[PDB]
């Protein structure tokens, strides 16, 4: 018997995913069509032995979260369950708080993945490498370039036992390019030094890698594994659009009836496009590469949308053109507007990928990045939209560039 | 018999004064310790013959504007009605909308004021001049620089008869130095032309400037009053600052018993300081000029307060710097930290005053303005936020400058 | 071209309708499938030259009434506006206070039609005769039983001209047999009376039986046109029950691939039955008479259900017997329950039909009528709820008879 | 060190409140003037070395909830904190799973209230009783009637040691005469059974009573502290009115001058009557025995409250007589309006006290209780209202009687 741990955040994590995250929550977010956290609770489900899948956080449970569960539970045949926290308890201590609930049952393992991650989820290799060692701690990781690695986390190794020497979550020098993919696979035994790190907190909130990790290594407890699958960091609102660019070229293998094809009473298509049912796009329309269309998109003619996400009841009038943005729900693109941004990739291996800071400025300038259009957001017809940032229910009347309109 | 008719926007006209307009409604915004359109019910409640104060706008009767309603039809022993339109219907759309309503009782005149105005209002003087001439419109304008007028909308007049000749909004050239002040006198006569207007988009939006005051200028009907005293616009969150400054500097001959003084276990107090009662002010505090504190903030010892706003809830923890700032509601500011801003007052006879558009912005870089914090934005402490707009609900943990953090 | 206005209440006048307009407003509630007024903007749909459907209430705009809004626009190929009063007017000062958005395009007549009506709508036969005859208000009107008049608004006439020369709307004694029906044809003529009436009350709320119908009588402006078709009024919440029925019946006509058939590997089926596509239907459920099932619905096997309405997302278990009862949104009914009311139709013709006040009690017990379950109501295993209210989100836990469980 | 638990409920727990806990939580529900858990919160915050009061539920964190717990921290000088279950887990459950945060800092015991009961708390004694024996559970208990007891918690102890040897929740045979009082002292060493108790349900919720204390009895755990002074268990919304005339009767010691005296130039007062400062009593008015009266409450002259509840907001007019009554938040009574209720005390002393049920009915009829007027309902002039229940948002135009109004 195996469990499945999803850690998602609460209201405060997802303040960084700002204009998106005003109306839906950010585990809710679709990305590639299906809400980002459903991408985990496929491959979990996909695992054979999984009972249950537990969902950590604290967001309080609303209407879009609940019909989520049920939407969930009835698609993968699984119980798909929320434990809320009485307060943010950082990542082990959800882990720790709730033991009772995972450890229900006895299972053999469970994994523990933060939801903010993009992944190919090598579910069942990382299980069965653990199933061949048993060690409490099995952590997924992932090659990164040397000037990448000072964002994540650095795991120092012995490439012969493949455990971990040296943990260290942001490190200031080059210390490794294994850096820490947000994949976990824990044994029972693994909740045992969590509770020595709550005790160490008396004498409530628990950091997972800070406090356990950090501490742990090189005593033998934590060990990795290492892919080369697509991985990806989903924090603030343009890392959608790319973990949206990886999810669909891994549709090609995993989910080949959701790419969409040349029809001839159809739109052009090039590359990877999603395109819901329920959407209704023109023939004259062309959707290039990495393109996800939601459910209720009215798309007109001659429009041209390329590495862009339009979510659901959004309309695009005729002649627009979108380019790495990202359409609100519910949000107006009047005719012949050009919503435009400039690509900003978060990818560990590119050198001159951006550092990914919570500020979105330079020196007072607004860095050009992806462009958001937050919910009801109404474009007027003619008007160019670049580098910008629209906050939800604005109207706008004239052109605006590299700004955030509050 | 007088009436008053208090054109409050919507929510669509707030977004404009969007990290404060975030909670409350705009009109319902605290300057100078009291919300803004209660300025105006004050002006228009000591008017001798004032029957009824009636607000036309399209936002939803929440619970805020219920209270408030309750509230100042129990200060000011007046009917106070919010009428609400069903479709924004323009600046004359909710006055032509309304006409039964407003021409119920049969009153002699009735004022038409913007919301968002902060005046001296001169409404005695306008009604005897009015009740002198009788004519349909009756305007306040003021006197403004010639590079400011093009901001605002320039009267032509002719100066023997005070007979407005001409009437642009927003000329690209200079036209006139008089400006409108968003403050009218309607005769029942001046429901007749509005009605033709109306006709004329039928052949329901009705701009009171552009297709009104516009096209009947030099036709006798309307006429311009013009005053000396305090004038400006709360356009932006900042702008309310300004307002703050001119109500403060108001309440000397209005309400002296508002103004705080220096009291021996008391704060220094340095210019026009507003306290609640229910606000505790530690005695090290020193609170300089034009400085308003709302019910229950917490400041503490040491703590600098200059030209500022401070919304109720809010905790400055002790050795607080704030400068040019809004501090919003419920939020924290902690020990040592310094909120700062760079004064921006949007006058009409300040030269270098800036040109307040939508855009916060220029050339990529953030403009230096106002530091607003929302609702609920905890700062850390020995932490500097300087020239920054950030957004509710959030919690901070390093220096920000020149930035909108989301 | 003709207009429509479909005279929605407000949140008051939902309260008679009290478990199922505690989640969405009275106009939506769906009888027999669809929404109670979509049969209305259905049969408006139909009437050639129709140009505009105006709803008038004081409803506030959430989201249940704008997704109606934009799924009847698309579905009917029509534009459908909501006109939001500022205060409840009655039934006809918001057809005074909307004149002119009414009058807009200058329509040659428009309907007027109470929402909570239940009728076949021969709206081209009134027409038609309204375009023959030309006078400014036409009633709908249909026979009643001699006992059941004093309910409704009886209208007596001069049978030559069928010119009504009396109107009272709840008489102490028979006058009449003709009772007014709710659908109204109007001229613009008829806009004319009303604001005489308003003018009366200056010297706002504007009845229009009351004060324009019972007023105008014998005057020559008012005239009636008799039906023989389905009709109905739905007060009370059991009273969609009856109006389901009707409409039910009338979908052997209108829609006849609405009703279900019999299917070899489906449910077995009696009488009128609606089943949603979305719902899922055990095969050894049956099904009886007057039943309507939505979307999401789960029926176990061997369930009965007879003349009853199963909201959307209600889960009906194994072996459950379902008659004279309304289940709410996402309440579930356990195994071998029986959740049974006693049939009590609103008909003006049955004799002993019941005198539909206000008051669901007589001498303190509480009348055998409808069983009506709220949302999210759980009823458990083996448990009767016999003529019973239930709340919404209640959780029962043993059988309740002839009771309002709070 | 000590500690105190007050298990408030939820919202399934409070639908028994329901037209109360329509619109606030039912343990901020005002009884005596102050909410009914601040009694608990008061009582605890008198206890020498109380460090920390944590309350239990499974409410979601709203605005009443959070200000409470603001006001109670500022007020009582005490860290109260809210812990927030993932689930309903029970009375006991919701005590095991939060075992860390209750256990912390090592307190040498900790109270656990249920939130629903009005005691005169005895903490003191039954502290220094636990002093001098140091068992792991300690009850509260009191004398009962022999016919009231089958609605209690019976208690069957050993006079000589205070030690109880057999508990049964709810027996259909007198077994005892003493009842749990719903307070109890806990060792820590007490959360060592539910453990136990917890590790069996794997072989989540856990009931005390059921679960711990019947089960346990006997064995030497479990002592009984029996009391004299004042109890009551608020379950019904009926009952708060007993517990209020119990708490104003405690007044008389604890806090003397929240009753309100004869003063000339006010009303009349016969009995305990609590005023708040902010409500405007008449002159003429009397104040009967047992009356409440919240913020904002206008009280016309002539008024006759007696027995009574009048919740804030609310506006009697003049020569209204309200006698056994709760006059809910907002809701305005008409002038000679009779509102009118049948005592009904839940007292474990009178024998012909009621059986207290879920069901409010028998035989179909209602049963005479205590009139309930939900949040802004409408009272019309001259009009009674006997022995009803009033939904919220209700505006009446008849007398009704032993009804309840949907
Ligand atoms: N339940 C819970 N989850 C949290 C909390 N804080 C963060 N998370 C989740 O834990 C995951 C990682 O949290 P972070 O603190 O941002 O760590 P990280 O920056 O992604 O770093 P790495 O895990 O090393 O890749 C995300 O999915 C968060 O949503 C918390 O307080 N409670
Ligand atoms: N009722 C109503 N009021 C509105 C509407 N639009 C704007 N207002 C109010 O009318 C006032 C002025 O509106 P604006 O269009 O922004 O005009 P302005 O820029 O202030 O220009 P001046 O009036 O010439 O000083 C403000 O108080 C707005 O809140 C509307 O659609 N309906
Ligand atoms: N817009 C609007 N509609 C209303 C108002 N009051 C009632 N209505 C609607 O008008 C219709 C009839 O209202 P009622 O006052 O209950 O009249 P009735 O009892 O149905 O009587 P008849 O029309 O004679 O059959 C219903 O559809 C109500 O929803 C109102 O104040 N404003
Ligand atoms: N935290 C929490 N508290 C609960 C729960 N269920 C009930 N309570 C509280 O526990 C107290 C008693 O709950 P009940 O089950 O109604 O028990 P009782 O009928 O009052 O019986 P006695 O305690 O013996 O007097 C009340 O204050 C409830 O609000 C729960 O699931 N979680």
């Amino acid at each position: 018997m195996l469990k499945a741990v999803i850690l998602i955040g609460g209201p405060q994590k997802g303040t960084r995913f700002r204009p998106l995250s005003f109306e839906v929550p950010k585990p809710l977010f679709p990305v590639a069509g299906v809400p980002m956290i459903q991408h985990h609770i496929e491959a979990c489900a996909q695992v054979p032995g999984m009972q249950e899948i537990l969902l950590i956080g604290f967001y309080q449970p609303d209407e879009p979260l609940t019909q989520f569960l049920e939407a969930a539970q009835q698609e993968f045949n699984l119980p798909v369950r929320y434990l809320q926290e009485f307060a943010p308890l950082g990542t082990g201590g959800g882990l720790y708080h709730f033991r009772d609930q995972i450890l229900a049952g006895s299972p053999e393992a469970f994994f523990v993945l933060n939801a903010d991650v993009c992944s190919d989820f090598p579910l069942s290799a990382m299980l069965e490498a653990h199933r061949r060692q048993r060690h409490p701690f099995l952590l997924l990781g992932t090659t990164a370039n040397r000037t990448q690695s000072l964002n994540y986390g650095c795991i120092v190794e012995n490439p012969q036992t493949h455990e971990v020497l040296h943990y260290v979550e942001k490190p200031s020098t080059f210390i490794s390019d294994i850096i820490n993919c947000g994949i976990y696979l824990f044994s029972p035994e693994a909740l045992k030094p969590l509770r020595d790190v709550f005790q160490r907190n008396q004498q409530g909130t628990i950091r997972l890698e800070q406090d356990v990790f950090s501490a742990l290594a090189g005593q033998g407890q934590i060990y990795v594994h290492l892919t080369d699958g697509i991985w990806s960091q989903i924090k603030s609102a343009g890392s959608a659009l790319y973990a949206s660019r990886l999810y669909l070229s891994r549709y090609q293998d995993t989910h080949p009836e959701r790419l969409a094809k040349h029809t001839p009473g159809g739109p052009w298509i090039r590359g990877n496009v999603y395109i819901h049912p329920t959407a209704k796009v023109a023939p004259s329309a062309v959707l290039g590469p990495n393109v996800s269309i939601g459910k209720g998109v009215t798309v007109g003619e001659g429009v041209r949308l390329r590495e862009s996400i339009v979510l659901h009841g959004a309309t695009l009038q005729e002649h627009t053109c979108v380019l790495h943005s990202i359409v609100g729900w519910g949000s107006t693109v009047g005719r012949w507007a050009r919503v435009e941004g400039t690509p900003s990739d978060p990818n560990p291996n590119d050198p001159r990928a951006r550092m990914d800071s919570e500020s979105l400025f330079k020196d007072g300038k607004l860095l050009p990045a992806i462009t958001i259009l937050g919910c009801r957001v109404r474009i007027p017809a003619e008007v160019l939209i670049l580098n910008s940032i629209v906050l939800p229910h604005k109207e706008l009347s004239r052109s605006f560039t590299n700004q955030i309109i509050l």
